[PDB]
C-alpha cells in the first residue's frame, strides 16, 4: 500500500460549510423535526452549517422563508439567498439566438432589481435572520425557465449595482462552472471589488474543469463557493443505493481538493434522491455528506494530504479546534491498510466513523498514534472520517 502524509502546516482554503436548499413553494418547507435533523449536530443529524433559500419574485411570499431560516441561525448555520426571477414588472422578452420567449432583466430596471435584493436582505434582518450573502442570479447561463443574463449584462450589474446591496454578493452561479460567465468579473477591477463570493454550480462539470487558474491569479481575499448540485443523479428513491451513494463523498472530496471550494451546498435538502429522505431520515447520500459536515466545521482550514494513495482510495484532511479531520474513501472491493503519517503535529488518540454496507456513520475502534503515525484499515466500498485529538 502506502503512507498517507498529512501536513498540518500546509494550509489550504478556509471552510465555510456544507448544506442544502430549502424551497417551500416547489418542495414544501421542512417541518420542525426535519429542521432539527438537518441543522443539529447530534446523533442521527446532518450537522449542515449552510442553508440556501430563494428570493421570491413576489415580496408577499417572503414570509414563507422565515421559520426554517431562523432554525438554521439558531443552530449556528449561515443562510444565503439566490433569486430565480426579478419581479415580473422588471422583465422583458427578447431575441436570444432565434428564441423570442427568452426573458431578461430590463436595462432600465437594474437599480430597481438591486433594491429588490436589498429589501429582501432588510426583510430577513427584521425577522431576525442576518443573511450571510445574496446571489445576483441563479444559473443566468441556463435560464430557459427563468431569467437569462449574458456575461456582459452580469458585468454591468456587478460594476454598477452590486455595490448598493448591503450584504456579501455572490456571482455568477453558472450551471456548470463555465469560466466565460465569470471571466469578465475577474478581469474588471470595479466588478471584482463588488464581488465577495464567486459562486458556481457543477452540473455536468468534469473534474478537470474544477480548477480555476484565473481565480487563483485574481481572486485574493474572495470566497469560492459551490452553491448547488446533486450527484451522481436525481433518480427517484436512489438515495440509499450502495455503493452508488459513495459517489457523493467522492464528489465533495473533488470539490474540496481539485476545486478548492469553501462551501458545498446540495440541492433540495429533503428529497428521494437527497441527503434526507421524505420520511425525515438521513439517506446513504446524506451520510456521505455528513462525513464532512459533522466534522469539518466552519473555520476549519483544509490541509495538504496525499490525495490518492492507492487505486480508488481518496483522502482529504482538515484542521481546526485542536483537531485534525481526515476523510478517507475506499471505492474498491478490497479493504486496504493505510498508514497515516502526521507531519508537524503531536497527537495521541484517533476516533472514527464508517459508512459502508449495513452501517451508517457508525463508530469504529479508536486508534493510537505513536511516533507521528497510525495504521488503520479502510473497508471495501466505504468512507471513514477520522478525528485526531
Ligand atoms: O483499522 C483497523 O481495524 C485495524 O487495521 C489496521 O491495519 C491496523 O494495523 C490495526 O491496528 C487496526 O486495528
Ligand atoms: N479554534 C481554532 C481553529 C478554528 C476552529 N473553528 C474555528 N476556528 C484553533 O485551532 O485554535
Amino acid at each position: 500500500a502506502s503512507d498517507v502524509t498529512v501536513n498540518v502546516s500546509a494550509e489550504k482554503q478556509v471552510i465555510r460549510g456544507f448544506g442544502g436548499m430549502n424551497h417551500p413553494a416547489w418542495a414544501g418547507d421542512l417541518t420542525a423535526a426535519q429542521r432539527e435533523t438537518a441543522f443539529g449536530n447530534g446523533q442521527n443529524q446532518l450537522g449542515f452549517s449552510i442553508l440556501r433559500i430563494h428570493v421570491d419574485e413576489n415580496r408577499n411570499n417572503w414570509y414563507k422563508e422565515v421559520e426554517t431560516a431562523k432554525s438554521a441561525v439558531k443552530h449556528g448555520a449561515i443562510v444565503f439567498a439566490s433569486p430565480w426571477n426579478p419581479p415580473s414588472d422588471m422583465v422583458e422578452t427578447f431575441n436570444r439566438n432565434g428564441d423570442t420567449s427568452a426573458k431578461r432583466l430590463k436595462y432600465n430596471k437594474y437599480a430597481a432589481y438591486a433594491q429588490h435584493l436589498n429589501d429582501f436582505v432588510t426583510f430577513m434582518k427584521n425577522n431576525g435572520v442576518n443573511l450571510y450573502a445574496i446571489s445576483v442570479q441563479n444559473e443566468p447561463d441556463y435560464a430557459h425557465e427563468w431569467t437569462w443574463w449574458t456575461p456582459q449584462e452580469i458585468l454591468r450589474f456587478m460594476r454598477e449595482n452590486a455595490g448598493s446591496i448591503n450584504a456579501r454578493v455572490i456571482a455568477p452561479e453558472s450551471f456548470q462552472y463555465l469560466k466565460n460567465l465569470s471571466d469578465p468579473i475577474l478581469n474588471d477591477p470595479q466588478a471584482l471589488a463588488n464581488m465577495d463570493i464567486l459562486g458556481t454550480h457543477l452540473y455536468g462539470t468534469q473534474v478537470s474543469q474544477f480548477p480555476y487558474p484565473l481565480f487563483k491569479q485574481k481572486g485574493a481575499g474572495k470566497d469560492l463557493w459551490m452553491t448547488e448540485v446533486y450527484y451522481p443523479n436525481s433518480d427517484t428513491n436512489s438515495a440509499d443505493r450502495w455503493p452508488e451513494a459513495l459517489d457523493v463523498s467522492q464528489h465533495i472530496h473533488n470539490a474540496m481538493v481539485e476545486g478548492d471550494f469553501q462551501a458545498y451546498v446540495w440541492w433540495y435538502i429533503r428529497r428521494s434522491y437527497g441527503p434526507m429522505k421524505e420520511d425525515g431520515t438521513i439517506s446513504k447520500r446524506g451520510y456521505n455528506m455528513a462525513h464532512f459536515s459533522k466534522f469539518v466545521r466552519p473555520g476549519y482550514v483544509r490541509i495538504d494530504a496525499t490525495k490518492n494513495p492507492n487505486a480508488n482510495v481518496y483522502v482529504s484532511a482538515y484542521k481546526g479546534d485542536n483537531k485534525v479531520v481526515i476523510v478517507a474513501i475506499n471505492k474498491s472491493n478490497t479493504g486496504v491498510n493505510q498508514n497515516f503519517v502526521l507531519q508537524n503535529g503531536s497527537a495521541s488518540n484517533v476516533s472514527r466513523w464508517i459508512t459502508s454496507s449495513s452501517s451508517n456513520l457508525q463508530p469504529g475502534t479508536n486508534l493510537t498514534v505513536s511516533g507521528n503515525h497510525f495504521w488503520a484499515h479502510l473497508p471495501a466500498q466505504s468512507v471513514t472520517t477520522f478525528v485526531v485529538n
